């Protein structure tokens, strides 16, 4: 058999391999290089420009830390808006809130969402509820044009190479505090603690300029890079997102893999080398 | 440049790769095959046996983890052992604390300890100190044998395959047990719950036929395989080591990288899936 290898100038000197088990997809889409194919070990993969976006084995830590933690904050989230996210394990995620009304999802490219109902049904099966409604835009104008206001924003986005270059910018934390209810929260993928530390200094500079509370949190997930990436966690209230306000017990959380009440608050306990680093900022 | 890449049986289907600068020293030793390498991006890199024991970036988690979890729990300790361990990254940790008197470390293979005293300088530094006492030899029979109990111990082994092979059964946790004071604590290196779960939960049966209480914590590090390691607790007193006892303020700590009071108890938030697995044990 052959080795898929995830090689990055946003990692150099390092990368992950999995073993393949066979090859289902590949295409260029009208932005990037997709590819899906199943591994040995971990399940079927999706790989956007060399870098692994998600596996069926491990997807359930970034998908239910990065969903979970904001909506356990916001008192009744009514209306929702995903950034990126087009495979649909957000989406997923969110379903499970009935109080939930509408969901809407900002994806720059169809073919993911496509290639995601076709391949990981599992993965994309929310795409059926009625409360979702997918537009396909650089988010970057959506948030800019976007009349509603919402409650929660999850920014699951792709690499800053690539067509998520526009979300990991001043002005773009400026489109979300806008487009966010008074109380309203986002939480966006911001990377790993052992090689980004730089990314992650300016990212959480960004929020700063606007939100009066940033937390970071990590989520352990070994097919990223070092096997940890991290949540930008933004506040409008000042008492932040590092406790849930409600307990995930109704029948449709019975399922969830990693994410709990105390798991919630552990994740936002950094190492020191970290907390010194972003002291100042 | 070449590559290292860590392939294994234990992992398969995976493998982590770090870039070569240059080979400093190879050879095979009366138990392994010892390799030290400069890495482009992550310093020095020891490996026994194809597997990863360290790295300059990152050995900082590891050991101040598996040191500082234990000694700020017990409440004054005088004489610990450590098992395996001869690169001397525990003992380097251990060096901290004033009220120590003495330190011995069984570790089966002197090349071990001699490679890293001649490359790695600044984890092998308190072989220095008068109060650490040598011995070279499987900690297997060193503890059927010594005289002495101790306060903690931490056993820093390599992985099942190889000579740690005797190191992950029921009887070693027994030779653990009787080696240790009334009121003593072990941490013990104990795999990555991403893909060791019948291997952790062995542990902590193994574990729970001695000890009344059992704990399980994990730790961030890149360069183990699923980036992230975990410790396996014991405590012969019924409060186990989920909560420091003391802060880490004299001025020898302030160096400190990764470990704090906080995400001490962080480190025991486990995963639902985790959690699940473990409770029937
Ligand atoms: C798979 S989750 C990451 C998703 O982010 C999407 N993405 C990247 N950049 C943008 C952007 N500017 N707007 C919306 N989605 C984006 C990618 O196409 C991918 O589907
Ligand atoms: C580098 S830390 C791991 C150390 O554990 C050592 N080790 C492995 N098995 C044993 C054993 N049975 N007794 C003592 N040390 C061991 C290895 O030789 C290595 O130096």
């Amino acid at each position: 058999k052959k080795w898929f290898s995830e090689f990055s100038i946003m990692w150099p000197g390092q990368a992950f391999s999995l073993k393949i088990k066979k090859i289902l997809y590949e295409t260029k889409s009208k932005y990037q290089n997709v590819l899906v194919f199943e591994s040995t070990t971990y399940g079927k993969v999706l790989v956007l420009d060399g870098v692994i976006q998600l596996t069926e084995k491990d997807e359930f830590a970034y998908h239910e830390m990065m969903t979970h933690v904001p909506m356990t904050v916001s008192k009744e989230p009514k209306n929702v808006l995903v950034v990126g996210g087009g495979d649909g394990g957000i989406i997923r995620e969110l379903c499970k809130y009935k109080s939930v009304e509408n969901i809407d999802i900002c994806e720059i490219d169809e073919t993911v969402i496509e290639v995601s109902k076709i391949y990981f049904k599992n993965i994309s099966c929310g795409y059926e509820d009625k409360r979702v409604n997918v537009f396909i835009e650089d988010a970057s104008k959506f948030l800019e044009n976007v009349t509603n206001t919402y409650d929660v924003i999850i920014v699951d986005s792709s690499d800053p190479i690539g067509p998520a270059e526009t979300l990991f910018n001043q002005n773009f934390y400026e489109k979300i505090y806008n487009a966010l209810k008074p109380n309203g929260y986002c939480v966006a993928q911001c990377e790993s603690l052992w090689i980004h530390v730089g990314t992650i200094k300016n990212m959480i500079g960004y929020a700063k300029k606007l939100f009066k509370k940033v937390e970071y949190a990590n989520i352990s997930i070994p097919t990223y890079p070092c096997g940890c990436i991290g949540i930008l966690c933004c506040s409008k209230t000042d008492t932040g997102l590092t406790k849930p306000n409600k307990k995930l017990e109704s029948k449709e959380f019975a399922d969830l893999k990693y994410y709990n009440y105390e798991n919630h608050s552990a994740a936002f306990k950094l190492p020191a080398f970290l907390l010194k680093e972003i002291e100042n900022i």
